[PDB]
Order: structure tokens, then sequence, then C-alpha cells
């Protein structure tokens, strides 16, 4: 059917604090991602263990359309499990099931253009469990809407509003950090990927993933326009988070 | 008079294009800051002429509470002028009428203090009429929410996501844009300062608005933890700009 839209914080998927986040990110390999393109553990849809995530949110909120309450199962068209990744052992276990989705690609303003591939899943969890993931020298970043003058020239009119990626940092970081679900909560899943190189599918629900690239050209400069088919997507905020039934969702 | 939330688009106050914006902002004076507290033209509160601000969008859409559809004219209690001030000829002309307001202190929780002060008035124009805003050497600033390791050590818990300044740029800007506004059609006007030194009131309203310091602290560097009560005031993101009846907001301090 159509979108419906979430109400309610978004939290850390973790059990002290549950604190509120504003932002969904992606984590970037940036240690070993010449030998190989990075695979590593983390949250994955169905089998395509290569399309692995470690942005997941917690959504203790609830889902609109309209004036209306929905509850995503009685919406759901298309379902798929929802699973974890340990590289260690090389075990899938199903965390959940996804019962809505969104996804796009966000490309650069001008010639040259870049891409951002941002895939959502909307899941309920069935077990209770945790995991850390995998460690190596990584970068982190979120997309953000940064105001700037309109031209090179010094006369500006109103200022833009667009996308740029917040990429840090100089020093060294590891995100090894702990996620833990609980049985009958909501969560979402933020796949997100600067300048990749391939996508792989959910071919039944045409439902993209972009990997994690072995390389990828500057991402401090490029700025994305902002449309209005990337609100509700997680890339530029978590405002209005949009989710449709699986195989309901935009084409990408 | 509780709060009221905004859904719909916010546009550039301009007549060509109406284009969609998602950010407020702040102009930001580093060319005559030093000889005198910045004081330039632009839309100002009542008889507070000191307080001008350069970001004013056009809100075409509709106000809500819960799922019903509200006039803000119908739910105010305090009004009062929202005024063009022109420093050039000394003029202060009426624009139109506020119906709406809210405010917000952002304070750090780090070593160093620094304090984001932001108003918003919700207004109905009154006249058709445009204006440009001053020529000086300029910044410009929004806040933005940023994603970024848990402390200075190597290992991260999830990273934190909490707010700091996109203060540009290092190239020379003037921002003396135009502004236009149509009779009968709704706006929201934002006065942010980033380390305020001042503020003027309209005290019948308890309603602050901070205004240009002289001098100011490293933009870069601070971060704020994001606040519940942060959320709807455009400082972070125009995702749902909250409104409450003048005299009804939030307390400043
Ligand atoms: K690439
Ligand atoms: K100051």
């Amino acid at each position: 059917g159509d979108a419906y839209v979430y109400r309610g914080p978004c939290q850390e998927a973790a059990d002290p604090l549950h604190a509120a986040r504003y932002a969904a990110w992606s984590v970037v390999d940036v240690h070993t991602n010449h030998t190989s393109p990075p695979r590593w553990s983390g949250v994955v849809p169905d089998g395509q263990t290569s399309a692995w995530s470690a942005c997941t949110l917690e959504l203790p909120g609830a889902f609109y359309q309209g004036a209306q309450e929905i509850d995503p199962v009685a919406a759901a068209d298309g379902t798929f499990a929802v699973n974890h990744w340990n590289t260690t052992n090389q075990k899938l276990t199903r965390l959940g099931t996804a019962y809505g989705c969104n996804q796009h690609r966000a490309r650069t303003t001008g010639a040259e253009f870049r891409v951002i591939s941002v895939t959502s899943v909307l899941w309920r969890a069935e077990i209770s469990t945790g995991w850390n993931y995998d460690r190596f020298l990584a970068k982190l970043w979120n997309g953000t809407i940064l105001a700037e003058p309109t031209t090179s020239h010094q006369d500006s009119g109103i200022p833009l509003t667009r996308g740029g990626l917040n990429w840090v940092r100089s020093e060294n970081t590891v995100y090894a950090y702990r996620n833990q679900i609980t049985a009958g909560k909501w969560y979402v899943t933020f796949w997100m990927t600067y300048d990749p190189d391939e996508w792989v599918w959910l071919d039944q629900f045409k439902l993209q993933f972009a990997l994690h690239p072995a390389n990828w050209s500057d991402p401090i400069a490029p700025r994305w326009d902002i449309t209005e088919d990337s609100l509700g997507t997680g890339l530029w905020s978590l405002q209005d988070l949009t989710f449709y039934p699986v195989g309901h969702q935009p084409a990408a």
C-alpha cells in the first residue's frame, strides 16, 4: 500500500540509557578496504550477508497514515528475515522480521556526479540478544543540512540549504560497540553508503542494498540538493521517518 | 494556550521562486563588529530595533494540535508588531502582526560554556513589500546534527548525535539579498545568535531576543547535546516547527 510515517523518539539499540538519537550514520572501513571490499559483521537483509549495517535504532513510538494510527504488521505485504551476520564463526542468526522499508539514491549537483545510496528496513525483533560489531580502524559519516552562500562570488542570494556529509574523524576510531535488542520491540536498520560500486537486491521486492566500496571519491566537497523524495529516508535527518510495505517502496 | 505544530514546506521569502528551505540560518557581521556591536537592517520585534534578523521563511502549509487543524489567530493571546528596520533612513515599517512564538537557549555541557539563543516568531503579513539586507563582510551559520565517536579514545560506543555549528566560509561573503512578502501570507522569522552578550525583551510577554555580540568564542569546536525542548525551535532542523501563543511560550532561562 501507501507510505506511513513514524512518530516518536529513535533510540540507541542498547540497554543502559536507551538514549535518543537524532541521525542515522554509516561506518566506513579505512583499515582493510584496499585488500578487498569491506565485508564485516552486522545486521543484514535475508541471505545477502555482504550488505552489513552497524546502524540500528529502536522505535518505541507509533506509525500513522494521516491522522490514523496504523500497525506495520497489518499494513505489510512482503516480509523477509532480518539477520545478524557474524564473520568470525560464519553464522547467520535470525533477529526478526522485516515489515516495512524505504530506499533512495541521492545524486550530487553538477557533472561527474556522486551517489549516496540509502535503504531502511523497519522490523520487529523476535529474539532478545546482543552483539558487538567488528574491530577495524574506521571513519564515520552522517548526512547534514548545510546553509551556504549561493555562488563562489562574494555577493550571495538567500543561502542554499543542501545536504553534505559529516565525515569524521582525523584521529583513530574503532566502532566495535554493543547493540542489544528485545523480542517484540520495533527497530529500524539503515544501510547507507557513499559512492558505492555495487548493489545487492532482494529481487522479489526490488529492494536494493549498496555494498561498502573498496575506494571512493572525496566525501567532503560534494553537495546534494535536498529533494522531496529524500525526505523520510533517514539520509538528511530522522524527521518523518517513512516506510512502505515491502515491495511497494519507491524504485531506486 | 497550548503549543501547535506547523506541517508543510518552509519557503524562501522571495517572489521569484519561493524555493523550499531546510534550515534556519544566522548572518554574522565580521566586518565592523570590532568598532561596535553589529546593528543592521532587518526584521525586528516591535520597537526593539537592535534585534535584527535576516532569516524569514514563508509557511504556506497548516498548523495542528494533534490531528486538528487550527487557526493561529484564533489560538493567539499576545500580539505585537513585526517590523522592518532600515538603518539607512532610520525608518521602522510595520510588516505584520505576530501571533505565535517559541524561544530556547542551548547551553553546552563541556568545559567551555557556550550558549545559542534562538527566538522564532510566527506572523501574518499585512503589507506586500520587499527589502534588501545591508552589505558587510559576513559569515553564515546554521545548526547541524553531527554523528561522532563517544570519546577521544580510539574505541567508540554507539555514536553520539549532537548539535554543532556549520559556520561558513573562509572566502569573502556578503548577504545583501532580497526578501519579499505578500499581505495575508504566514511567515516565521528566526533570531539566532551564538555566544551573545546581551538580550532584549518584550517584557509584556517575557519573550527574549539575543543581540549580535561584538566578539564570540570559537564556533567550530563546541557541541550541544540535543534536548527535547530544543526540538521545534528551528535550531537543529525545521522539523516539527512548534509555536506557542505569545506569552505562553517556554521560559527563556
Ligand atoms: K567507489
Ligand atoms: K560573546
